[PDB]
């Protein structure tokens, strides 16, 4: 693609926007920024010679505007936005323009939980391999810095949001990992276009992956499938024993992973697949397997210590993630779970089938902490802060219990995202945790 002469408005700054400002400007193209923020992240670090508008769109600069490269975090049926859409003006976001540069094949991964413990474990796949390898697409990595013409192999982590402003990705995999309620703030037609939004990831893939036991993840109109018990990747118990099986082989005992639970093992099935699909070597990305640990704030233990385990599962930011943490989960004692934050108008009720009985506590905070607390009324305390949630809980305490932080809300009412969260959670657990 050619931008030369054209006049680039670049919508939501923070590092993503700041990495597109510094893609046109080493192209010879001065893009102009706005952003609905006052003082956005990142605004001291724009250069002067930036052109800016803060505090509000700017109208004037937008219709005048041959490109738009709208961030993630703007919504396209905002009235300014789609305004320039009907006046037939271009609108794209990082990932597309990164897909228009990338010169080596890229592994797409999405899904409403699972795509960073996936995107990682690919990437790790590929290192085994001694792949030069660019991994990122999340908030702290965006692809435009990836971009390296010694790269062999990019693997990407996409939201709904970046792939609704994409259209020039033709993946070597793509995976949609499962589909479930999040983000309804964004999509007022609900969970199907939600769910459109993510297959479009499909668009010229090369191979697809999907989820056999999601119908959600299969494209509406041949894909390799991951499941536990159906799937050309599978799981195959007996005894007290799970293998990771491809077509009735068998090729992992996940002994042999650090990482442990029926949906690791699932993510673990679709990054072998998307491995496979891209061309990586079986038994290195085997290896990987073995040596992945973890990313951190999904649900890692903080402290272990007098009895007592403390999780971060910060990164729990929607219902079905907490599910996932509920879900077949053991505890001695008493499990203190943390809820709250911008639940974005989630329905809460499919969590209440795993707070029954006399060992649970809730402990609800944040903008939706009200809702929260009234899955179970009676076995719940509702504070402002996570903070005073904390403190609340830990006399409680007791040798035997879990103390859990699994939100099932975005935590962007309260904290700038989820690892400032989980690093708080941290910090006070460690305080809270020891005499
Ligand atoms: O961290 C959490 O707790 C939320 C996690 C959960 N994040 C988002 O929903 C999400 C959606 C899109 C973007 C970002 N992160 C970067 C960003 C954050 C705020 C903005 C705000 C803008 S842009 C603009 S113009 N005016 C704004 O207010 C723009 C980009 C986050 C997710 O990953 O599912």
């Amino acid at each position: 693609a050619d931008y030369q002469g054209k006049n680039v408005v670049i919508i939501g700054l923070g590092l993503t926007g700041l990495s597109c400002v510094d893609f046109f400007l080493a192209r010879g193209v001065t893009p102009r920024v706005m952003d609905t923020r006052m003082t956005p992240p990142g605004l001291d670090k724009l250069p002067e010679a930036v052109e800016r508008h803060t505090g509000s769109l700017n109208d004037e600069w937008l219709m005048a505007a041959d490109l738009i490269v709208a961030s993630p975090g703007i919504a396209l049926a905002h009235p300014s936005l789609s305004a320039a859409a009907d006046a037939g003006i271009e609108i794209v976001g990082d990932i597309e323009l990164f897909c228009r540069e990338a010169q080596a094949p890229i592994v797409a991964i999405t899904g409403s939980n699972g795509k960073s413990t996936v995107t990682t474990l690919v990437g790790e796949m590929a290192k085994a391999a001694g792949v030069n390898v660019g991994v990122g697409g999340n908030i702290g990595l965006p692809a435009l810095m990836l971009l390296d013409d010694e790269c062999e192999l990019y693997v990407l982590e996409l939201s709904s949001f970046q792939l609704e402003t994409t259209s020039s990705l033709q993946a070597v995999a793509a995976t949609i990992l499962n589909v479930t309620e999040d983000h309804m703030d964004r999509y007022p037609f609900g969970l199907q276009q939600y769910r459109a939004a993510k297959l479009r990831i499909y668009e010229n893939a090369k191979v697809c992956v999907v989820n056999a036991d999601d119908a959600l993840t299969m494209p509406i109109r041949r894909c390799v499938s991951f499941g536990v018990n159906m799937g050309d990747y599978h799981l195959n118990h007996q005894q007290g024993e799970t293998w990771l099986r491809v077509k009735g082989e068998k090729v992992l005992n996940v002994k042999e992973m650090k990482l442990s639970g029926q949906h690791n093992y699932t993510n673990a099935l679709a990054a072998l697949a998307l491995a496979d699909a891209a061309g990586l070597p079986r038994a290195s990305s085997l290896k990987a397997l073995t040596t992945f640990t973890g990313l951190p704030h999904r649900f890692e233990v903080v402290l272990e210590h007098n009895g007592v385990r403390w999780i971060n599962d910060s990164k729990a930011t929607n219902v079905g993630s907490t599910e996932a943490a509920l879900n077949g989960l053991h505890v001695d004692g008493t499990l203190h779970l943390l809820l709250g934050g911008d639940g974005k108008s989630a329905d809460f009720s499919p969590l209440a089938r795993y707070l029954n009985g006399d060992n649970v506590r809730l402990y609800c905070f944040g903008r939706d902490g009200a809702q929260l607390a009234a899955l179970r009324p009676e076995v719940a305390e509702q504070t402002e802060t996570m903070e005073q949630a904390m403190r609340l809980l830990a006399p409680r305490v007791q040798p035997g219990d879990m103390v859990l932080l699994s939100p099932a809300c975005a935590s962007l009412d309260q904290f700038k995202n989820f690892e400032q969260r989980g690093n708080e959670f941290a910090r006070l657990a460690k305080e809270l945790g020891s005499h």
